[PDB]
This record gives structure tokens, C-alpha cells and sequence, in this order.
């Protein structure tokens, strides 16, 4: 009756390996040893299987879950077969509604700690020793798609992280840029079904380029600023793990003296920022829909863990009036220049989940979950914010216990007067369900604000005004934020975002709408602005020509911390290379290569034109992880060809056109031996370029320089070269 | 901090205490070392609340749980105020659709034991050792009603158990009664429309007394059988403990060499069979409509464990076609004296739940659930429940994941490759949600059928016929039954009988559906119906008065098995007794009295004008229970007035209607020295009468008369002269 | 096939007649003269029944409604009977959870005129022109109990009247007493679990007659101004015809002008002011339950109709 | 049940018959049908039975299944002749 291999390779090893290795498994299978209170917390509810009876859901053994009940072999189904109908019942129901945004999201446990006590501005519990660790859950996501939709699209990305601490459950619930699209949370329905497909038709998935968002976006001037963000790069990240994470929103530190402190939030990549280019972007998302989800899980099962570090931008309460913005007004950033993020701790990622919806799906994080230490501002985002993350879960999870969903459950104590809702899990004894009560002695009691352990209590911001639906006028300033970031950008940079419009508004059908935006760009800056023009066939009247450029931003004519590239940061750990394997390949050039991307922590995909082997000079046999249509070059970041029988891969048309992809989206390509001959495909002289690497073998310096080149990520001198490559 | 009282007396006493004696208390409180295998299972969702911190549910210390967060402490609410509307947002959300039938019931825990081994007649775990203990939870209940009406109507009663065994849980979800009302599932939803609260204006609450269900009666007579013990004093239980209990349907029991045994189930109670009177158990339904669920709820608290001793009506296979009715028509009873009822083990309830919401309303019972060693039959009314009991969780419940609740959690193991659904507690780490497969090596894996933890298979009874939507001509009988039903009872209770027709058919509006009932009623038994058309002024035709009675069943000219009191099996233990005090209680007398009482486990309720305390002639001090319409009559067995300053009561109308009322209602009244003087407001001459006990003193003759008068129940004799009590 | 009595005496008066002259009757049947604007909107979804097939939801017309299909008269039930399924399935999830408060409540149409208009005081279109008539929806309740629980029980009464008037809906949602038992909605959860049965056992319905209540009220003083009327005869009416209806809170009027005026919201019973007595009100919901939402239909159907200005 | 909410999906109005649709069935979430039978149940003498029970016919009848002939014991097995 065992149905398994007696080799035993159906089950992958209990030991951190790299991507494609084994094969992917739940988190406490895969990695039993690691651990921390939340995933400990769980055990009650995992369940296991092996050696076990299969059973129906009340317990009974089923003896055959091959057939129906009926009355002959070939005759009706019976209403009496009950483990039929509860099986077929259970399947029935198995779908939730999905989350209204940020539907399509991918998610891990891990675990935060603080560097040194934060006592003196903060009484946030989970930040007051080095030596606290708070256990994380952390879910990534895009905003537009649905569950079912893609990774790779052009949107913003959500960033929402789960802080189970001693005081309370604090959910920082932000994205990947600094700032959102709109002022006051009154609009997020509009902004969100401009965006979202249209509703005729229900186009298009995963995608703002259509006419609804961008007659949105030329009607509501405010949205320009996040709209520059999501038409840069950092609108396609290369992974979750190389994109920077906001709270967007200033909040309030609440210190045990009562003082209140501005903050920001934000999450800083140890893996570095690091894009994708958008033709890349595009094809990935049908080349493998699931390319962040699989890369996030498989860092993760090979002990390379996403790490992020928790800064604050601190603004003292007397400086509130000190920017030419508002503090309180979300479509503006706090440029870094201004305001310095300071080091607060460090957040690793450690542990898959072991059932995607169990954990991920029915997870609930809301910014309204806050504890003592922390407090709102009048953001009016913000404050629309906390309504809906309590509302919402009512039809999503099913009812007001959606707590009481394991991933969601505090792992501090949490007791009080609540009682029923569907779903009810927890049996409370107390005689008495009100407070105040005698007959209980009044537990659970209400407990004072204090330095630690202490009640709730709202910092006593002081509120004057008339009841009003009105936006502050110092919010009524909509372009020079879009035009501090346009300057910040490197030339390359810059370059994508001009075609980032010109691809988007391409795709609107309705012209006028394409000229409303490029009106606006126009009070943004005049190079963009002309250049985008240009590519939609549209020219700049002599009054657009004239427009005056907004203000800097407090003096400042650029910010680098807001280019993905200016200021190098990358890392190669975990990144990943092709190796175009031959029938013959020259294994001294192998195993230079291999040790040399081991030694850094560079992964490595063999790919061949079948699966199966092949055999190297020496008689290495070397296993394929793919083929080369199968993995292509939008997969990896970097592409080596060793020396060997080139002849048996030169007319390969897969082969060459791999080299064609990856040398159109700027990727390093490293050439040893007779494999330099692939040169000619890509149009490459004799004497060489800058971002091919290329000697007679893989010895001496050749991995060192195509190392050095995958630090820099991509080759950007490569573009003026590209511009009319036929791939 | 401490609002509870100084001495301590807001806490119920753990430990069994009778009726009244403490304040009632959630069951782990009030008895923690009464356990089971469930009781101990819930421990892990159980919520103690002494000495914790009132919290947010994600476990955040609230501060001040009595004002909402405002702009001035005279301004408006916040929208940011995440405690209240968390706090409300739980309140908004407390409620579940209540159960379509059955809404309104009570439930408590217990055990099962068998006493002896089954092995020969079925594999059944939990019946195959007298040492294997199966925890239960039992639900009784009403049928029409909604989950807040009350407990005393005139009513068919559920009586469900959840067994939880070793093999699975087996719900045996029964009624009071030995039959149903109709033949066919397809008609359960115009049965019970009919009998509910009419569609227009949704009255009446609780009642069958209404126009629309007596027109289905009269169009519909497979009814009359169950519509008689309805009428019988069968519909108005003194209590769920002195009720029996019946599975109505054959199913099948199945023995390790596959012999398949019809088997009909028993519930014999060790209270024995007691009924209520209808103009007492109306009056109770205003004076205190929570009077089952009560008396349950204390008892249990009491020690005075309600206990029911399960037995099998077994009839074999090559009996199937023997009687004159067929086994499968649930219309039908098989009377005692042709199948005995064989005892075969015995139920003790003995710990009531902690939380009324969380164990009784979401407790989910279901006939399908079966475990290997039972098995159904074709009893079309059998057949569509089967259907029904799983599809109606999903709205009640909110998902397929009911099981999960933990009431309804088995405590054997469960495994299967079901997932997800909404509130999904269990987080499955089996890398396969599918079988067959190799990759967990098939597991959970399918179990053979066999003698002992096997896999469930259906026993493969012959299937021949044609497709059809027919009722077996073997149904097709409607009157014998019933006549048995008739002809089994005592004089008294076939008065009972006929005044319940003539109270429902009074408050029918439309006379000819009177008529036509009269009408079937001719077809039963002519007595029954004439005394039926006099109370409405109906003259029967000379037709219906020749109309043939149906035949015997089987021989029978009676049972006396289907009457409550022909045979007698009363016991007193647990009844209450009111004593109605005066301001010099003779203390001689109510020392005998309590002493009596004390040594038949019979309660005691100190009545009087008021509350507080009296003193007796020799200075002991007596706390007052209740006042004499505090406690009326209708909620005691048996009432005792001792001597002392009679002139205090005597011209109390409170008090002379108390005796007037129980009186009335048949119960055993005492009265000791000059509370004789009491003979004249029940116009009892001064000779005496049987079931008033008197003497000039409380003595042991004279409490072992009134005790022998309640071991009878009720004083049969009395009622030629209740016509004339004006009461 | 006709199963009704030869001489009609199944059918009610299409006409108004004293309680208990004849069977009650949905309203469009009893009373199909009567309308108003509200009303008539409903036409689109009424359903009749006279002269119909009796079919499935899906239209399809059913020939045998009284067996469910089966492997032979005697045989098994067979899953392809999507007859009885669909039938079996409607009815088992037929129930939606009761309102959390004010679960018993017995409803009625009518509609609602001003004497002249109020523009002076507020721009409410509803109250401009006493020639405008405004449909209604009024529900009478208790506070505690269950939707299956008693009419006369002691509790708080509520009174809310839905009008649909021609810029929107108004609810005016109140009571049959001038004050709240509390001052600050986040205690109302608390004081409501205090009212309600109590939470081990769930009794008792339709009674603040527990120690739970009293605890609560003998904690919170402010409780106790309600507390006085549930305990007085108000808390037992005769009739929803015969008690007051307040708003309770003290909302604003807004004219033309801009002008706030402070309004608390009365209503008068036409009636009177009626009230039973405690050992008749609680004997009243054993022998009839149903006796408010019983009198209130009859009188409808009489043509006494209830009227509060 | 879950995925529309409940038991009246076929008021849904894409869903929605165009011929006649009258039964006994009553309530349910999102009820959008108003009853004015006065009868929830048949048989019934308060509407005179009405909607009621069509035989089957040629045309506008009343569904009945075909009496295909069912014989076999009750089993949990594949018929050899789909192997
Ligand atoms: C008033 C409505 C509203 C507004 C103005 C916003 N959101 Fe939101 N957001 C929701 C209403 C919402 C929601 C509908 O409540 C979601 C969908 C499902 C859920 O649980 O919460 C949600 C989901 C959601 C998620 C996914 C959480 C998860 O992984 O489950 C993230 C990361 C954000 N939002 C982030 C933001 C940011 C950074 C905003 C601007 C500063 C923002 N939201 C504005
Ligand atoms: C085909 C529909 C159908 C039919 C023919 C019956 N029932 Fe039923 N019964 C249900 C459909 C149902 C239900 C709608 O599924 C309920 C209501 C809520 C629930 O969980 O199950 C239920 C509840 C229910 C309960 C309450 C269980 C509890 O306490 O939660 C009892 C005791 C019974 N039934 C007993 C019977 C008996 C003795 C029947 C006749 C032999 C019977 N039912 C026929
Ligand atoms: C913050 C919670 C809360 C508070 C403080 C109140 N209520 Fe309320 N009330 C509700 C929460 C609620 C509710 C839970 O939202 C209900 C139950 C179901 C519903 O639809 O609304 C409701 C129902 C409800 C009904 C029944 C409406 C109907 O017939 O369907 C009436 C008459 C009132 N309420 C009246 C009042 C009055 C006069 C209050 C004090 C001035 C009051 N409520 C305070």
C-alpha cells in the first residue's frame, strides 16, 4: 500500500538547500528546528498525517474513498453515502472572498529585535531591550490583482508585518513607496475602482494602463506623486527581498513622560533595491506568474533569509509646521536630507508557512492595531485606514472572532467581556459578561496608563475647529514632490519612467486623456514631460512650454536616497545565474565557476536543450535542472556559457536567443572559451565591451569580474546598444 | 478595586447544592473535578478572568472601558476609537441563525456506559466492553418554537446525544414520542411551515393551536398517530428528566461477520414518566418560561444527575415483513409487548456547560453521523434527514468547518485531505491535499472494514426497482395505531386527550377544518371523537357514527408501555415541595417535614408574603425563598402547610389561591394543625379526601402519606372536583 | 382537486371586520384597496399563488410534491432528486440571526402627514407642505427577548418608523420611555449582556429579573432614571396603540437659513396612555404571547388604525 | 450556499427564470420575493391548494423521472467495465 519511491526521494530533506535542489515543502517539515513563540504557539492546531487513518471530519475510518455509494456497481448514487457528501460538501465550500486590494500576496514568519532600548522616546514594550525578541508574520503583496494574478505586474506593493509583542498585537501595515495616491480615505473607493478592471468588461488584470486609472489620475492632481513612484522601477521589483517598505503615514512615539515624537516608518533591504526592467517585468509574468511567491520561499528554504532593518524618521512635535508640507499629508515624502532615518532594529524572515491559506490567506493585519508607545496623527488616510480594517473582516473571515483564526491569535494574554459571534472558539467561564461587575470581583479589570504594562490611553492632542468636509489648504500643493523625486533619478532611471508613461498611456483608447496627462506632467518637469509627448506623438503647445516648475522641496534640488541606483547597495546573496550547459562541457571551467557563485552565495541553474544529463570532458555527469525555454533568461540575473562542444548548442535557437533576452534587459553575461563565439549573436566586436566578461577559461579573474558586475546589478551603459536589438 | 461583597457571598459554593440554595454557576466552576474525555479536551479553549487584565481582542490593556474617545469630553466621537469599535463591532456580530426546528433547547455533559459486551449483535467500539466510558452531550428541546419562547408548550420534545467514541462520533438525534408525523422527508418542509407561526403575521409562538397546522392534519391523517400523544399529556413533560426518549427510525446494527439486526432506540428515564396538567403547563409558560432548562441546569447542580437507560428493540433481518405494519414507516411504533425493549446500557448527565452560546447553541448533532457497526435503512424520512443535518450548518454555523467548533470536536483522531473553508482552525503540514499519492506515501491511508477500528462500508442490501417518487402501499394505514395509542391509556389521561383536541380545534378559526378533523377522529375511535364534537358543538352524522374502527395491531387490544401512569415507575427524588410559612411557624412541625423530605432527596422552598426572614415559636430564624406569587404553585410537586399563627395567612389571597391552584392541578397538598382551617378555600369537607393529607401534627405518618401521594404524581381522584374550584 | 370548502368559507372579507369575525390575511389580500406610494413599489416583487403551477426555483413545474424518488417504492433515496434537494435545501437555510436587541418586534404600513409646513425651523422636504404625504414603515419591540419571546413581558419598548420620504430615508428609531439607561455608547454592550439571560444557562428570557441586571444597575447610578419607568406600568402597555414614543437624544433642525434649532422627538398616542398590570402582564404571556403583535394586526384589519401625532 | 449567500440565488437577477416560478418555499437571506399565499405548505385548503401539482404530459406537464430499473446491492464499487 506504500505508494512512495523505496529510494525515498519523494521527501526533501530536513536541511536548509538551494532553490530547485528538493523539493519545496511546509515550513515545519522543512525546517523543524527553527523556531520562535508565535510558530511554537501553533503546534495545537497543526495537523499531521503520516501513519493515520484517513477519516470523515467526525471521525470515521473510510474503507473505500475511490466510489460513490450506489445501488449497483453501475447504478445511482445514494443520498445515504454521508462521507460522499461530506467530502464534496467541504470541497464546496472551500473559498473565502479574497482581500477587496492587496489580494495577491505572499508571506513568511520571522522575527524582530530592537538594536538598544527605545525607552526614552517610545513605552512600545517590543522596543524596549535588545534582548526581546517579538515574533513576526510578514505578507507581501501587490494592490490591483486579484489572488489569481500575477507577480511581476507594474503596481505598488504592500509590505504589512505582524509584531506578536507583550503588550498587544502591532500590525505596520505599509508599502514599497513613500507616499499613496490620495489625501483623504473618502476617495480610496474612487481611486480603487479607477484602478482596479473596469467594470463592464472586468480588463484589465494587474494593470493601471487603462482609461479609468489615468482619467483618475489627470482629474485628481494629488495622485501624482505615487503615480512617478509606480511608472519608475520601483514599480517592478526584482523580489520582495530588494524593495524598501514605508508606513507612509507620520504616526506619534509615546514616551512614559507622555511626550509625543513624529515618526515615519520605514524598512531598509539588507539585499539592497534592485528592479526589474519592464519588457522583463511584462514576460515574467507569463513566463512564471509566481515568480516572487516562489523566490521568497525558496530564500527561505535555503537558509538565506530576507533581513530588513526598522528605521524611524523622528520629527520633534515643535517642528510640525517646519516643511514647505504637510507632516500630515500622505502623498508627500520626508526626504532623507531633511529628516535622517534612524537604526531602530532588525527584522529576518526564517519560516515558511506550512498551509498557504491556514496562514497566509486568512491572516488580518490592520494599522488600527496599535499598542501603548504608539498613537494616530490626523492623517486623513490614516484615519479613514482605521475604520475599514475592523469592517472588513466581517465578510472576509467570516465574523467578529477572526482573532480567534490561529495566525491572528495574540501570543500575550487577552481577556474581556466579548462574547459569541460566529465561529466561537474560545469557552469563557466568567459568571459575568459586563463590566462593572460584583460577582466577579470585576475581572478582567481596567488597568492605568503607566510605564510598562499599562492601559491604553490617546495622547491629548488638543482639536479645535468647525465640522467640516474639507481638505486642509496646506495640502493643495500637488507637483513638487513628483518633480524632487523626477531629479533624484539617475539618467537610466529616468529614461524608464518616461517609458513607463509612454507604454501606460499608449494603452489608454481615449486620446484626450493621454494629453490631460501629459498637461500635467508638463507642471511636473519639462524634459519628462516633452519626452513622453514625443513617444505618444503628442506636441507641447508654446503655454505648456511655459509653465513654471514648482518649488524645491525645502531648499533641495535632488534627495539620492530616493533612486533605486545612485547610491550602490546590492548584494548578490541569493541572486541566481544560468549556466548553458554543452554535451561536452570543459569541467575545469564548471567547477570554477560553481565554487566561485557558491563562495558568494549565488545559486545556480544548469540548462540544457532536453532534461535528464550530460557528461563533462572528465566524465563529470552533470544533472539539468531545465531547459532553456523552460527557465529563460528572466528568471536568473546573470548568464554563463563554459567552453566544451559549442557546436553543440551554436545553431541552437533557444540558446542563442536566451543570450539575446538577458543581453536586451542589461543582464551581465559571462563568455569562457569557444563559448565567446556567441558574441556574434549579440552583435558584440572583438575587442569586448563593458558587462561581457569573456577569456580563454573560467580561471583567474573571470568569476571576480562577473561577480563585481552582478554588485552593480545591471549593466546600464548596455541601453544605447539595445535600442534596436530584434529580441 | 474590589466591588464584590467582603464576605464573600457573590460565589456559588463548588460543590452540589439544591435548587435555590446558591446562585447558579458556569460547570467548571461550579463542579471542576466532575470530568470526562470531551470535558478535558475543551480545556484548551477554555477562558478563565480572575486577575487578568481587561484587553483589546489582539491584547491590549484597555484603560478606561467606560467612555468613548471625544474631541472635549462634551464633543464628538472619533472615528479612531479602535477599543469601541471593536467593542461593538463584536456586540453588532453576537448573533447566529438559530436552528430551523429545534431552536429553543437545553443541554448539559455526561457519560454513557454499556453493560455488557455487544460483540454479537454489532461492532460498535463504544458498545463492545462494559469498561468503555463515552462522554456525551445531550440537547433537549422543543420543535416550533424559536430559540426564546418557552419551555412548557404543548410540543413533540428532541432528545439528542453526541456520543463521542473511540471510532468516531454517533449523534442519536430522537424525539419523545415513538413516531414522527410524517412518512417522506420531501414533505418535512410543509409539515413544519403548517406548524409554525403563520407566514403573514408569524403567530403563534410555541403552539400547534392554529388554523394552518390542523388543515394539514385533517388533509394529511399519516399525521394522527404522533397528533395523538402531542394531545396526550405526553406533549407537556413535568421535565426533560421524566420523559422517554426514542430514535423513531429502524436503523441497523452490524456484527463482525456482517449480520445485519434492525434495531429501534430507547431512552428509559430512572425519574420515570411524569406530565404536567395543560392549564398548568400554559400558566407556566407566562410565570416562567424558562422552567425545563432550569430544573435540568439544577439538578445537575444539585447531584440529582438525570439518567436514561438505552435499549434496543431488535428485530432480525428474517423478521423484516412479520407485522402488520411495515418496520420502515416512522409513522409506525413497535409495541413493547410484541420486540421488548432490551436494556442495554445507561446514560448519567452530570455537568452542565460553561458558556450556554459556545457548547449548546453551536452544538451540531446530525442522524448521519454513524460510526462502523450501525447502519441505515430505506425509512424514506430517515433517508432525506440524511441530507438535511449537514447543508443546514453551512448558514448556521458559517462554514464547512463545524466540526472544528470545539463542542463539536471528536476526540478521536481525524485525518483527511480536506482544507480550507471558511474559519479553518486546522493547519494541515501533509505535503498532499489529494490520494492517491506518493509524495507523503499515500497517508492518511483508507482502512479495510473489519471487526474492530476498520473502515466504514455500507451493508449491501438488495437494491430492486424502478426509479420512482411513490409511496409504499405498506404506508398506507393511518388509523390502527392511533387507536392503540387511545386504548392504552387510563381514563384520566384519555380525558386529557380529548381536551387537548378541544382546546387546539377551539382556537381554529375556521370551523369546517374542525370538522374535518372530528372527522378522522370517527375513523379512530368513536368515544374519542364524540367527546371531541361536544366541547365544539359538532353533532356527528349517523355515517360517521358507523364508520368501522380500525383494526388491531398485531393482536393487540392495548399496551400499556404507551401510557404514562397506567404502569407505576415515578420516583421522588428531585421534586420540590413549597412551604408556605406564617410569622410563628410551629418549628416542631417543620423539622419533621424538612427531615422526610431530606431522606427522599426532595427540595424545599420557604415561601412567604415577602423576602427576608421569619421566626418560628422557639426562635429559629427561617430565610424566606420567595413570596407565595413569587414561586407560584405551578413550579412545585406538592405543597405543605405546617401550623403556627395560621390568622397571619389565612385571609392572604396569595396564599388561598396557592392551595386553590394546586389543587386544581392534581398535586398533593399537606396540611398540619390549624392549617386545616385551609380545607374551606378548597372546599374540602371536613371529613377529609384522599390526596389531602392532614393530622394535628407534621409527623413520620404524616409526611409518608404525602410522600407515598407524590411517588403517584398527581391525585387522579381529585378531578370530578376541580370543575367547580374557582381557579 | 379542489380541496377548499364548497362554500368558501376558507377565504377571509376582503373588507374590515372585528377581530376574530374572520381569518387574518396578509395585507395586499385583506385590505387590496389600501396604498400609498411605498406600497406600490413593492408590486414588482409580490408573488401570487391562485391558478399557479407549483414548480421548482428554477421554473420547473412538479408533478409529484408528495416522494422524494427512490430505487423502487420501498428503495433507497436517490442523490438525483433535485426536486427534494432544492426544497430540502431552501428550508434548511431559512433562518438569518435575530436583530442583537430588539430581536420581537411586530411591523405595520402607513404613512404620515404634516398639519403645515416647517421651513421656518428646518428644510427637511418631508415637513415642507402639509399636502406632502409620506409612506411608512413603523416596528414596535421589545428590548431583551428573543424574536420567539413574549409580547407583555416588563421591558423598554421600541418604537422606530422608517419614512421614505422624497430626498431620502429617515429612520426615527426610539423608545417608549424619554431616557437611555446609559450615557456613553461604549457601555452598551455591557449593560445590554447585563439585561440579557446570563451567559452560563441563558435564562432569563424576556425579564431583567436576574442578579446580573441588578448588579450592573446597583454599579452604574445613571442607569437608574430608566430603571424607574421599566419599573412602573410603562414597562407593561396595553397596547403599542396605547404608549408614547420618544426619541430620546436631542437632535438639531436645519432651515434654509443655516439656523441649528435643538429638537427632541415626541410621539402622542391617539389612544392614550394605557398600561396593564404585573401579575395580568406576565399570566398575559403564558395564555398569549403573541397578544401586541395580535392587536395590532386586528386593529388593522378592523380599520381602527393606530395614529400618533 | 456560500459563494451567493444563500438559499435564494436563483432571485439573483441574471439567475432569474422567465416563466412563472411559485412554490411553498419561504424566507431565507436576502429574501427578495414577497408571499401573499396564504398557505406556506400543501396540502392546503386556505388557497385552495394552490400552486399546485401538474401531471406529466406531452407538453407544460409536471416533471417525472424516467423508471429506469435499478437492481443491485448497495456498494462503494467502480463497474469492472470502466477499467
Ligand atoms: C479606507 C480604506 C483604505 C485605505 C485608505 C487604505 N487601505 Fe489598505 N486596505 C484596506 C483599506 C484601505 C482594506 C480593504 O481594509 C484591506 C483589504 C483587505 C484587508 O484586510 O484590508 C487593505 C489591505 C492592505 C494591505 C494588505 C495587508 C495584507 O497583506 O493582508 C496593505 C499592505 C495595505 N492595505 C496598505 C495600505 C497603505 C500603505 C495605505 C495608504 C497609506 C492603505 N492601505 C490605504
Ligand atoms: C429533512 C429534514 C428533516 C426531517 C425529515 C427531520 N429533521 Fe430533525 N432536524 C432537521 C431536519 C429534519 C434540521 C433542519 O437539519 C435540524 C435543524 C437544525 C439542525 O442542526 O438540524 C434538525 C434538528 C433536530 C433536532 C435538534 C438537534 C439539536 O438539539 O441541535 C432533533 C432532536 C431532531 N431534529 C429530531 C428529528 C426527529 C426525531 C425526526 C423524525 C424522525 C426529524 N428530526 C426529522
Ligand atoms: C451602540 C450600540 C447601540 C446603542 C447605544 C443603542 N442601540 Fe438601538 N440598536 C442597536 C444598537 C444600539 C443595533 C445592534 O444596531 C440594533 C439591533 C439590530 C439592528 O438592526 O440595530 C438596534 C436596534 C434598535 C431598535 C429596533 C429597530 C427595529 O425595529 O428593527 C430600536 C427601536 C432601538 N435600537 C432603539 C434605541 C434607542 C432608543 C437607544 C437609546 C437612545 C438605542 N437604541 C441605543
Amino acid at each position: 500500500d506504500s505508494l512512495a519511491p523505496e529510494d525515498g526521494s519523494h521527501s526533501p530533506a530536513a536541511e536548509p538547500t538551494p532553490p530547485g535542489a528538493q523539493p519545496t515543502a511546509p515550513g515545519s517539515l522543512k525546517a523543524p528546528d527553527t523556531r520562535n513563540e508565535k510558530l511554537n504557539s501553533l503546534e495545537d492546531v497543526r495537523k499531521g498525517s503520516e501513519n493515520y487513518a484517513l477519516t470523515t471530519n467526525q471521525g470515521v475510518r473510510i474503507a473505500d474513498d475511490q466510489n460513490s455509494l450506489r445501488a449497483g456497481d453501475r447504478g445511482p448514487t445514494l443520498l445515504e453515502d454521508f462521507i460522499l457528501r461530506e467530502k464534496i460538501t467541504h470541497f464546496d465550500h472551500e473559498r473565502i472572498p479574497e482581500r477587496i486590494v492587496h489580494a495577491r500576496g505572499s508571506a513568511a514568519h520571522g522575527y524582530f529585535q530592537p538594536y538598544k532600548s527605545l525607552s526614552d522616546i517610545t513605552k512600545a514594550d517590543f522596543l524596549s531591550d535588545p534582548n526581546k525578541i517579538t515574533p513576526v508574520f510578514v505578507r507581501f503583496s501587490t494592490v490591483q490583482g486579484g489572488a489569481g494574478s500575477a507577480d511581476t505586474v507594474r503596481d505598488i506593493r504592500g509590505f504589512a508585518t505582524k509584531f506578536y509583542t507583550e503588550e498587544g498585537i502591532f500590525d505596520l501595515v505599509g508599502n514599497n513607496t513613500p507616499i499613496f495616491f490620495i489625501q483623504d480615505a473618502h476617495k480610496f473607493p474612487d481611486f480603487v475602482h479607477a484602478v482596479k478592471p473596469e467594470p463592464h468588461w472586468a480588463i484589465p488584470q494587474g494593470q493601471s494602463a487603462h482609461d479609468t486609472f489615468w482619467d483618475y489620475v489627470s482629474l485628481q492632481p494629488e495622485t501624482l506623486h505615487n503615480v512617478m513612484w509606480a511608472m519608475s522601477d520601483r514599480g517592478i521589483p526584482r523580489s520582495y527581498r530588494t524593495m524598501e517598505g514605508f508606513g507612509i503615514h507620520t504616526f506619534r512615539l509615546i514616551n512614559a513622560e507622555g511626550k509625543a515624537t513624529f515618526v515615519r516608518f520605514h524598512w531598509k533591504p539588507l539585499a539592497g533595491k534592485a528592479s526589474l526592467v519592464w519588457d522583463e517585468a511584462q514576460k515574467l509574468t507569463g513566463r512564471d506568474p509566481d515568480f516572487h511567491r516562489r523566490e521568497l520561499w525558496e530564500a527561505i528554504e535555503a537558509g538565506d533569509f530576507p533581513e530588513y532593518e526598522l528605521g524611524f524618521q523622528l520629527i520633534p512635535e515643535e517642528d510640525e509646521f517646519k516643511f514647505d508640507f504637510d507632516l500630515l499629508d500622505p502623498t508627500k515624502l520626508i526626504p532623507e536630507e531633511l529628516v535622517p532615518v534612524q537604526r531602530v532594529g532588525n527584522m529576518v524572515l526564517n519560516r515558511n508557512p506550512d498551509n498557504f491559506f491556514a496562514e497566509n490567506e486568512q491572516a488580518a493585519f490592520h494599522p488600527g492595531h496599535i499598542v501603548p508607545g504608539l498613537d494616530f496623527t490626523n492623517d486623513p488616510l490614516l484615519q479613514g485606514r482605521l475604520f475599514s480594517y475592523t469592517d472588513t473582516q466581517i465578510s472576509r473571515l467570516g465574523g467578529p472572532n477572526f482573532h480567534e483564526i490561529p495566525i491572528n491569535r495574540p501570543t500575550c494574554p487577552y481577556h474581556n467581556f466579548q462574547r459569541d459571534g460566529m465561529h466561537r472558539m474560545g469557552i469563557d467561564t466568567n459568571p459575568a459578561n459586563y463590566e462593572p461587575n460584583s460577582i466577579n470581583d470585576n475581572w478582567p479589570r481596567e488597568t492605568p496608563p503607566g510605564p510598562k504594562r499599562g492601559g491604553f490611553e490617546s495622547y491629548q492632542e488638543r482639536v479645535e475647529g468647525n465640522k467640516v468636509r474639507e481638505r486642509s489648504p496646506s495640502f493643495g500643493e500637488y507637483y513638487s514632490h513628483p518633480r524632487l523625486f523626477w531629479l533624484s533619478q539617475t539618467p537610466f532611471e529616468q529614461s524608464h519612467i518616461v517609458d513607463g508613461f509612454s507604454f501606460e498611456l499608449s494603452k489608454v483608447v481615449r486620446p484626450y486623456i493621454r494629453e490631460r496627462v501629459v498637461d500635467q506632467l508638463a507642471h511636473i518637469d519639462l524634459t519628462l514631460a516633452q519626452a513622453v509627448a514625443k513617444n505618444l506623438g503628442i506636441e507641447l503647445t508654446d503655454d505648456q512650454l511655459n509653465i513654471t516648475p514648482p518649488p524645491d522641496v525645502n531648499g533641495l534640488k535632488k534627495d539620492p536616497s530616493l533612486s533605486l541606483y545612485a547610491i550602490p547597495d546590492g548584494d548578490v546573496k541569493g541572486r541566481v545565474v544560468a549556466i548553458l550547459l554543452n554535451d561536452e562541457v570543459r569541467s575545469a571551467d564548471l567547477l570554477a565557476i560553481l565554487k566561485a557563485l557558491k563562495a558568494k552565495g549565488v545559486h545556480a541553474k544548469l540548462l540544457y536543450s532536453r532534461m535528464g544529463e550530460v557528461t563533462a570532458d572528465d566524465g563529470t555527469v552533470l544533472p539539468i535542472a531545465a531547459t532553456f525555454a523552460g527557465a529563460p533568461s528572466l528568471t536568473v540575473d546573470a548568464v554563463i556559457v563554459p567552453c566544451g562542444n559549442i557546436a553543440d548548442i551554436a545553431d541552437n535557437g533557444d540558446a542563442n536567443y536566451y543570450l539575446m533576452e538577458a543581453y536586451k534587459h542589461l543582464k551581465p553575461i559571462a563568455l569562457a572559451g569557444d563559448a565567446r563565439k556567441f558574441k556574434a549573436t549579440i552583435k558584440i566586436a572583438d575587442q569586448g565591451e563593458e558587462g561581457i566578461v569573456e577569456a580563454d577559461s573560467a580561471d583567474g579573474s573571470f568569476m571576480d569580474e562577473l561577480l563585481t558586475l552582478m554588485a552593480a546589478h545591471r549593466v546600464w551603459s548596455r541601453i544605447p546598444k539595445i535600442d534596436k536589438i530584434p529580441a
